[PDB]
C-alpha cells in the first residue's frame, strides 16, 4: 500500500491512516496523511 508520500492505486490502495491523491501535475497518485479529515476512514 503507498504511505505518506508513495503512489496508490485507488482510494482504498493508500496504507492505513493515509488516503490516495491523484497527481495530474505529475501523473500517478501520491498518498498522504488525514483521518479525522476524512469521513468514515478505516483503510
Amino acid at each position: 500500500c503507498g504511505s505518506k508520500r508513495a503512489w496508490c492505486k485507488e482510494k482504498k490502495d493508500c496504507c492505513c491512516g493515509y488516503n490516495c491523491v491523484y497527481a495530474w501535475y505529475n501523473q500517478q497518485s501520491s498518498c498522504e496523511r488525514k483521518w479525522k479529515y476524512l469521513f468514515t476512514g478505516e483503510c
